[PDB]
């Protein structure tokens, strides 16, 4: 069924994104509340990212998981392209970090568990995210974490180009150095998130791209005193330069700190 802009009532601006804005919207006939992301054709093609948007839709048509944000469909008109998205009422984990500053071990462990499950499902369909970050983590009505943005995802064990513009904070060494990568990139991203959730800033943060680059490359991070031994263990196991030294997602779910602190099952 072909969608058009006049099928929806557009509402509150939900977020300002790199490639476009997200708005709340309601389908007129059903009164179905959802989110519409408006991306501009001109800009998408000028950046050479037009085909990646097609691949996201492709990948999202094959994904069904409670911790992954649904993409219901897409359409376009004279100047832009629209993603029809599941609406996540409690907003981004990004905003939640700003509000709360940092998360306790219980909330962190629960988010890592939900992430791990979502990513474990993705890797079993051979899909790897490559863009994991708090902006792309959304919260459903029960506060359940939902992964968004598969615009930078890849089909197979590949070595394709991700967004090296924008911060490098969540990208692993093998991606920033233009090396061949695989599903292990997502486990690095987990480690970076686990650190950020507990600390309030990501482990390789710097006010310069060039310094953040060097820090990721050296795997140069330190823990504040309030970060517990168990968390330090998990994070340290995830943030390994060599991809193959990083654990499997099921080891993370079985990690004693996760099981002791997570409120949600694996
Ligand atoms: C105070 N506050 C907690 C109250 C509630 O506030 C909010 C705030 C935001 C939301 C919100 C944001 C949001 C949202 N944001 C968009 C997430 C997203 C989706 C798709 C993509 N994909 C993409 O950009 N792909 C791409 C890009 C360029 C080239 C190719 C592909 C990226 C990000 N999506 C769905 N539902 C949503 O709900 C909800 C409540």
């Amino acid at each position: 069924r072909q969608w058009a802009l006049e099928d929806f009532e557009i509402g509150r601006p939900l977020g300002k994104g790199k490639f476009g804005n997200v708005y709340l919207a309601r389908e007129k006939q059903s009164k179905f509340i959802l989110a519409l992301k408006v991306l501009f054709k001109a800009q998408l093609e000028k950046a050479g990212v037009e085909h990646q948007l097609r691949r996201e839709v492709e990948i999202q048509s094959h994904l069904r998981h409670p911790n992954i944000l649904r993409l219901y469909g897409y359409f376009h008109d004279a100047t832009r392209v629209y993603l029809i998205l599941e609406y996540a009422p409690l907003g981004t984990v990004y905003r939640e970090l700003q509000k709360l500053s940092k998360f306790d071990e219980q909330r962190t462990a629960t988010y890592i568990t939900e992430l791990a499950n979502a990513l474990s499902y993705c890797h079993s369909k051979r899909v790897i995210h490559r863009d994991i970050k708090p902006e792309n983590l959304l919260l459903g009505s029960a506060g359940e974490l939902k992964i968004a943005d598969f615009g930078w995802s890849v089909h197979a064990p590949s070595s394709r180009r991700t967004d090296l513009c924008g911060t490098l904070d969540y990208l692993p060494p093998e991606m920033i150095e233009g090396r061949m990568h695989d599903e292990k990139v997502d486990l690095w991203s987990l480690g970076v998130l686990c650190y950020e959730f507990l600390v309030g800033k990501p482990p390789f943060e710097a006010n310069t791209y060039q310094e953040t680059y060097k820090r990721i490359s050296r795997v140069e991070f330190t823990f504040p005193d309030f970060v517990t031994e168990g968390a330090r263990d998990l994070i340290s196991r995830l943030l390994k330069h060599n991809p193959s030294q990083r654990p499997m997602l099921r080891e993370v779910l079985e990690h004693p700190w996760i099981t002791a602190n997570s409120s949600k099952p694996s």
